[PDB]
């Protein structure tokens, strides 16, 4: 878990641009409750588009697609999957549904990760060291959660802990950890979709930042800049739908 | 203007702590708008305390004090000053009130700075050229977050020492002015001057520390930034404690 070691984290340095990006994401989080108070009538409409786009993009990034009309039925009218592709959609759908409704009760432990992985594949016929370093980084404030969350996911993808679903699991765990710090934009704007729309950047930054990872000499700036950027696109897109402030 | 030079700003680097601090202040900034509308009563109560503390504390840091009963008659009843001490309390009172009501119509221009310095010495018997245009240039190009530009502009303001007298009080008044330009309105409900006075040792140790090698443009602004942000946090944390009390024991 080279990204979450005390040595690696204590060495991280941010330029004036990154610093401003963090302050800006702090601002968006703070206004989350205002935006809602101003346009609660808009929240339902956003959720349905997000829940569908999330299941659609997260699976399509893995080459899994279903007929457009079946996507609707599986996600919105709880339909039964009839083939391998639909079974992977219903699986992500259930995992996603649980995180949106219980993330604040689900800690980042092997138990929860295995629980979510089990849902993801429920229609199909060193996590201890990751969760521990992450837990230890929070407990000691070794870095802001907007740094730990993305580095933990970088390490998760490098660790490649399950034979299948590591990419989708990384995207599901991203929502889970963001909710632990009340970064709820993921509920009204699909992060999986935002990543799929910047698909090239998503995979280039992950590969660039996972280079030299085994030696602990990897550079996380490419992945952080991309992550914070997608998180901003989500807030700006959420803002463009529920007004602004004074 | 060694702190607001593109080279000095493009060079600044922040550790994991400083980064978390900026994120935290960003969090507080964007939430006191709804935190206000949900507790209007508590505010008006804290405001009549901060306005008195701001004037009391900003002037006492300069060794200027008045009778305890006179302080309230001057600040809350616009009483007329009857000696030099009261004339400085009254001047700050007027400049402070002007900022709390027109800050968003008062850009950081030489005009606004002199307008304020003139008020500060309204009851008394009797450079900024670049600093302002340098800050303007830094904001326009986004060379740094406003939580960096503001504190560095005040460090430069104090090092320039542009007025024969008032530079200290002026820096504290200008701090509130600039913070309002970025929606950091906690200074109205929790006195930033008082928070500085309660930690005066840190206020001066960091200003003297971060101004070493200032003329050659090779000074370390971390001591001052860390102190400033820390003070701005005590203010917001203290605002959440006070609004969480006055609204539970009605
Ligand atoms: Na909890």
């Amino acid at each position: 878990m080279h990204s979450l070691t005390p040595e690696y984290l204590a060495a991280l340095r941010f330029d004036g641009t990154q610093a401003a990006t963090l302050r800006t994401l702090g601002e968006y989080q703070g206004k989350q409750q205002l935006y809602a108070a101003q346009s609660p009538e808009a929240l339902k409409g956003l959720r349905q588009i997000a829940v569908v786009e999330s299941t659609e993009s997260s699976n399509r990034l893995e080459g899994v697609v279903v007929a457009p009309s079946r996507l609707k039925s599986l996600v919105l009218r709880n339909a039964m999957p009839k083939n391998r592709s639909e079974q992977e959609i219903a699986g992500y759908r259930d995992a996603l549904a649980l995180i949106h409704e219980s993330a604040t009760h689900m800690p980042f432990s092997e138990g929860v990760v295995l629980q979510l992985h089990t849902l993801l594949y429920r229609y199909m016929p060193a996590m201890a060291d990751l969760t521990g370093r992450y837990a230890s980084a929070l407990d000691q404030h070794l870095a802001d959660p907007l740094v730990l969350v993305p580095l933990a996911m970088l390490d998760f993808l490098c660790i490649h802990p399950f034979p299948d679903g590591n990419g989708r699991m990384s995207r599901l765990l991203t929502l889970l950890l963001l909710y632990h710090f009340d970064y709820a934009v993921g509920r009204y704007i699909s992060l999986e979709r935002i990543f799929e729309e910047t698909k090239e950047g998503y995979y280039e930054t992950l590969e660039a930042s996972s280079q030299g990872w085994h030696q602990g000499q990897h550079d996380v700036k490419p992945w952080l800049d991309y992550f914070w950027g997608a998180l901003l696109r989500a807030y700006r897109e959420f803002e463009e739908r529920v007004g602004t402030i004074e």
